[PDB]
């Protein structure tokens, strides 16, 4: 593969006396005794040497040059692995891969060692590292922060069918790639009251927790730039810890230093859900507060504190200063940055508002809501009371705008307070966003419109340049280059490798739908995929499936709004059709189902136990043979998405039309190779408009259609009424035919789809088995399945984060992109 | 055009001199006196002239080389006009055109002066005629044999939006066509009884009629080829009728004549729907007697009567007689060549049978029931007592067979029996037929098999070898090369002339769909078309309508089945859209309806005023000004076919699944470059399976969806009480607002529909208009509708009827087809 750069001679044995070097001095080991894990330490403390030098020009360009930077404040950073994308982006994989070799070493078995940085839940927290990938392939001073949690999202098991929670300790033979910076770590204040003196507002008797920020180098492709992600690590006040005169024992007062340590302790692990717990409130104002404190200090030191003429001021710091939050969870940096402003730099509140406006702006990533945050008053009152008072004082302020702008209106101003009321008083953080933004932005153009019709159609009257549309993106290296060499190499071949960091060039592809070499290179490299999947799957969990059939392949965070229960449901009727006609052709197929449930989702763990409860009667049936495989894949995570979908032949994004607000994933399966069938919800409408209708297969409800049910009112037993082969499955899994042990197991899974579906399973059935019947006709056609595939790759190209980040640059942070390769090679001489 | 053929400068003058030569000595007149008609009369006849060499030396060649014969009885034979027909296939086109030019006269305009030969009501009238030209084009021995009625189908004229008949005296000025042949005169026996005598049966008593015969020449594709279509004429007994010694005077009596030549006077206006009139009855009988008396003594002839050595026998008869009977309509012909075969022919009923069932074959064209054939046995039992009498005997021997097949069944004897009993007994003509026959063909794959699951099941499970399919077909020649020869100019262009007598080569065309100079042809030449037909209707009805517009045209017999009333809701639903939304940019559209509906068929005459009444509001809307034009096409005949089809770029072909047979005007339309929306029925299926499902636009329900529909119940009111538009337009009609001075004048449409819909029309509406939505959205980009237009009439080729010919004559017939070219150039020496 030529995308992996050269393997020079020279490149090569530095990189074999260093790989050594390392091995003898910084693993204390030698080729006798050395592990696989310290090779593979060894291997990824080589790699890394190379990026010091670009690492420290970058920071020093942006120090000299003083650009805007941008600061992309979120509570996740979906991140993976870190070994293969570093070396893809500085072009070392062939020389490494080489040196390897030579070393007596399979560099892939070494990085199948190193652990997921898995520090997300799914998408937005995936949408921040593609987002920090192409930030720096764009020569952005951009700047990633967030919490550097001790255990990010739990693995997964799967005993006796169920889900089972593990403790994801990732930094358990620690970490090559981050570095410490003692030297900026910041107190966090909790707690406390606040008193009112003379000229101002003190924020006093507080609690005080520090926060030690971790660097993680940030590599763009191939131009030399290495951006910053800083992660703070929460540790014991060294001073008034066990300084608080407690005659609780000295023992037990060193060993509660615990406490205060416990708030980047662990990813909260719910996908799109709100909990109001506290310590997740007090993991989101640790974030906000050291942040900002970095973000002021490195604004003041453009020697703006030798701001002699005119005074000292903040004016510019909207000019050097964009701080985007990824959905409401740093939103307290609204209020903290005002609390700042005012209490401690003294600036009059409407110049500190003026400011934090033009500074801020906030990213929607779905509207169902269940997931909108809703702090109680009395949670923020009692830990952040200072930010609550500025939280009543900008919603008064708010509210009068809103007053003169619209006379009369009550019910607005009921409806667009930030404080919600009711038994139980909360803040409505979207609304604290909105308020506090310049820009209020959507994932995707229909997710977008939804806002300004629906949710923030309030704030869409009172602003409408406020929002925004920013459809998601993907980043082409780790989602092309890196998981999938084949199909990169075969596109270089015939386009060049511009692509890589220019993927509307994918186009050109188009001339190669006729081209009866590419036809059959782009189905020999997911044949080949296919083949490298299975074999993953039987040694790593010893599952075995058919490498000829259809991989039909549903991937992500277990949700209702989801439907894998559709999914389920088309799975049993394929196996109700088959047993009802055994003799009768069929596609054969391989449905494999992953994604991980939020622990105590109740639902969520049942429908993985009814995927992994239908494998076990469809998979030992001996009439099914081989033409049918249903397989739960366990601990889906970033790593296991780069294996398993550049191997899937179709892509199933069957949610609910109006749900998903944009998906990101089913970007992922377009660049791939693989074809999509799924509603017209959230990106999959662009992804559609993109490829063409022809090439896709779309099916169910639209968005109005499901407003129109609702407004008659959904009801599941008339779909059950007159649909036969639905009443056959409900029947199956009522009678217990899924459960022999346990009749009534699934029994929660009827009621909720006969009487309580938000998301109508059953109104969306019959239009997708049809629509599946469909799927399999063109992949009985070989030749016409690839053709199709062909149409897709060469349109995914408006689906790559850089474009994203383009227009977040332009449109929403004001700062102009780039693709000049930094000098920065290293420093050697 | 070069598909026109040659105007050498000899055959030229030589066209010129014999032109004159009919106007002088022919017409006897002068180029100062001659009228119009006179014009294309000399041309005719000196077109006509070409025709009677080949026309003898095919007659002589079948008598000399004996082949089998093949007769094909129909009370129908839809022939529009023949002189363009006679001149294509003959290849005197542009010497014909170069000739009248020279002459001063305007071909085109001569042509137009011609009466079509409108003897049919729609489908199977015109497969009859079809089917003649593709079996001389074929090199078969076959003979065309029905009836010369005075009056065709009646000229339908729109007189205050409603339909008015006229009736259709195309004879009125001659036909330079046919030629009497008074010598083939045969009587035709009605009435009388029938007695019993020592060896045998007798009828007498009878009244008689006689039957004179008319040729017509049906000329092959350029093969030298001129069968032969004899229709017979009635003419009241030169014996008996006046020396009946009758004393209601002598003038009376001659006057009376009448009576018995009425069999012969107008075909009767009911498509697929069954009356029973004994004049119809008539002339059903009238075609079967005459013919089969010619057929035998045609074999005969062979000097089958010089069988000495054995003795003279009809043994042979089925291996030199094929009898097709186009539907259940000439049926008699079963009890005719017993009753011929056992009272004349003295043969044992048992060998007589056996003939009977080897010579017949019957084709179905439709399974709806209001369609079929059931005449009282009272009346079969007063006109024609020996035939009802043999019925019996027949439906005796067949039950018996039913009997010892299926013992103890005793239901399956009452619904296979011949004779149906009730209030009023009558005798199942198709029952009839398939017991007389060894062949039954549906007209269409779907077709085919609905009659052996349904209606025909148990004759099918009786004699499954019995059934058989012979999907329709369409001539190429009339259907392309005649109607749009700028087509067919462009096609020969780049694959040859080949195709016109072998459309599979059509597909050569697939090499096409991106070659530039092709798109833009194939564009302008409808264009060109769409220009033309544009002109027709300024001229010809002072209409005028936007030749830039998508033309969304519907021709066929006004039914009930063929949703002409789903049609007129999507159209109102356009204007809705567009009154809704005046600024909303729509594609231009001008909606074609055109069709004759039966007289005393209430329904269908209503559908035509509501079409009008559409008319009336919508085309003088100044909001909707030329965006949207609602048309009824007057007088819907094939010349107008001829013209219509060539410009249309929709086709609607939206019959209830199930309901059309076949179809062959949607193979039209195919054919000449228009797409297609329509259900999936009839040929539908199969078009859509030729060219592929993404270059259609199919829609609604299916036939099982139709069936399950039916087996809940179907409910009109639900699709209205949950779809607004649909409720919008119903009662814009119930209101009155389409007919302001007669508010109440469409309540029995709108009854209908809410209440008595048998046909589903408000079931199939929101899947028809989205699908017409998806028809814009192509018709928006001209050229993906192009390259989409290229992959139909690339893959038309198994719509032509000399396929379904080939498989007649293969399959059913016996016989083995041709195109070898006869000899027979014409006797000048
Ligand atoms: C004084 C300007 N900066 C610069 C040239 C840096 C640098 O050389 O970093 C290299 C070791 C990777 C960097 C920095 C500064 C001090 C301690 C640790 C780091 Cl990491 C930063 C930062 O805030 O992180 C800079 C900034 O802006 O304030
Ligand atoms: C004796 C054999 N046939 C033959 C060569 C024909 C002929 O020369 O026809 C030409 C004038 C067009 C033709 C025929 C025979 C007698 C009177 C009129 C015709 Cl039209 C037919 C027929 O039944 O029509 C023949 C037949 O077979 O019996
Ligand atoms: C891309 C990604 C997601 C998001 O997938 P969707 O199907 O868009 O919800 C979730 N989890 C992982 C591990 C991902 O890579
Ligand atoms: C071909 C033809 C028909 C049959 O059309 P369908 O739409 O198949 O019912 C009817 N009338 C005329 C004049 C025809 O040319």
């Amino acid at each position: 593969i030529s995308v992996r750069g050269l393997a020079g001679v020279e490149n090569v044995t530095e990189l074999k006396k260093n790989f050594n070097r390392h091995l003898h001095f910084t693993l204390v080991k030698d080729r006798n005794v050395a592990t696989p894990r310290d090779y593979y330490f060894a291997l990824a403390h080589t790699v890394r040497d190379h990026l010091v030098g670009r690492w420290i020009r970058t920071q020093q360009h942006y120090y000299e040059k003083d650009p805007k930077r941008i600061y992309y404040l979120s509570l996740e950073f979906y991140m993976g692995r870190t070994l293969q994308n570093t070396m893809v982006n500085l072009a070392l994989e062939n020389a490494c891969d080489e040196a390897t070799y030579q070393l007596g070493l399979d560099m892939e078995e070494l990085e199948e060692i190193e652990e997921d940085a898995g520090l997300g839940n799914g998408g937005l927290g995936r949408l921040a590292a593609c987002f920090l990938d192409s930030m720096a392939t764009l020569g952005l001073a951009a700047y990633g922060y967030g919490i550097r949690y001790e255990f990010g999202i739990f693995n997964q098991k799967i005993c006796g069918g169920w889900q089972m929670e593990e403790a994801d300790d990732w930094l358990r033979y620690g970490n090559p790639w981050e570095k410490a910076r003692p030297e900026f770590t910041l107190p966090v204040h909790f707690y406390g009251r606040v008193e009112h003196t003379s000229q101002g507002a003190k924020w006093v008797d507080t609690q005080v927790v520090l926060a030690m920020p971790y660097d993680t180098p940030v590599p763009g492709y191939r131009n030399n730039v290495v951006n910053t992600m800083r992660l703070w690590s929460a540790k014991a006040p060294n001073d008034f810890n066990l300084k608080d005169f407690n005659v609780g024992g000295y023992i037990q007062a060193v060993l509660d230093r615990n406490l205060a340590e416990n708030i980047s302790r662990v990813l909260y692990p719910n996908d799109n859900f709100f909990e109001g717990k506290e310590l997740r409130l007090k993991q989101e104002y640790f974030v906000v507060a050291a942040t900002l404190q970095d973000i002021i200090r490195r604004f003041k030191s453009s020697k703006f504190g030798c701001r002699d003429p005119v005074r000292t001021n903040f004016d510019a710091f909207p000019d050097k200063v964009a701080i985007q939050l990824n959905d409401t969870h740093p939103s307290l940096a609204i209020p903290e940055l005002m609390r700042v402003l005012v209490d401690l730099e003294r600036l009059d509140w409407d110049k500190a508002w003026e400011v934090t406006v033009k500074t801020c702006a906030y990213t929607n990533h779905t509207v169902l809501p269940e997931a909108l945050e809703r702090w109680p008053v009395h949670l923020l009152e009692t830990l952040l009371p200072r930010h609550l008072q500025i939280i009543y004082e900008i919603n008064q302020r708010f509210l009068n705008r809103v007053a003169a702008a619209f006379p009369g209106d009550v019910d607005r101003l009921r409806r667009m307070s930030l404080v919600e009321e009711g038994a139980v008083k909360r803040i409505n953080m979207a609304h604290l966003c909105i308020a506090g933004s310049h820009a209020v932005n959507g994932v995707a153009r229909i997710h977008s419109e939804i806002l300004k019709k629906t949710i923030f159609k309030d704030f869409y009257e009172l602003e409408p340049h406020k929002f925004q549309n920013k459809t998601n993106g993907i980043t082409p290296r780790r989602w092309l280059v890196l998981c999938n060499p084949g199909l990169a190499e075969i596109i270089a071949e015939r386009i060049g490798e511009e692509y890589i960091s220019d993927l509307d060039q994918l186009r050109k592809l188009l001339s190669y739908v006729d081209d009866e070499a590419f036809i059959r290179d782009v189905a020999k490299v997911k044949q080949e995929n296919k083949l490298k999947f299975a074999a993953y799957l039987e040694r790593e969990y010893k599952v075995h499936i058919n490498p000829n059939s259809l991989f039909d392949v549903q991937v992500k965070r277990i949700h209702e709004y989801k439907r894998q229960l559709l999914n389920c449901l088309h799975v049993i009727t394929l196996y109700n059709r088959i047993k009802k006609e055994p003799n009768k052709f069929v596609v054969p197929r391989t449905v494999m189902i992953g994604g991980k449930a939020a622990p105590g989702y109740h639902m969520a763990k049942m429908i993985i136990k009814l995927i992994t409860a239908i494998g076990d009667v469809v998979n030992h049936d001996p009439v099914v043979g081989d033409r049918l495989r249903v397989i739960f894949l366990e601990n889906y995570r970033v790593s296991l998405a780069e294996k398993v979908i550049p191997a899937a032949d179709l892509s199933e994004q069957i949610s609910t039309a109006g749900t998903e607000a944009s998906g990101t994933g089913n970007m992922k399966f377009m660049l791939n190779g693989a074809l999509t069938i799924g509603t017209m919800d959230g990106a999959n409408v662009e992804m559609a408009e993109e490829a063409g209708e022809e090439n896709f297969f779309i099916f169910g409800m639209r968005v109005e259609d499901v407003d129109r049910l609702d407004q008659r009112g959904y009801n599941a037993q008339e779909y059950y009424d007159r649909i036969p082969e639905l009443r056959q499955i409900i029947e199956q899994l009522s009678s217990g035919f899924f459960s022999p042990k346990q009749p009534d197991l699934f029994k929660d899974i009827v009621n909720m789809l006969m009487h309580h579906d938000r998301f109508k399973v059953f109104a969306d059935y019959e239009e997708y088995v049809k629509c599946q019947e469909r799927v399999s006709a063109l992949y009985k056609n070989p030749r016409e399945w690839t053709r199709m595939v062909i149409r897709n790759i060469a349109t995914s190209g408006k689906f790559s984060s850089d474009r994203t980040i383009a227009q977040y640059a332009r449109e929403i942070w004001g700062v102009e992109p780039s693709r000049q390769r930094l000098p920065a090679p290293d420093e050697k001489i």
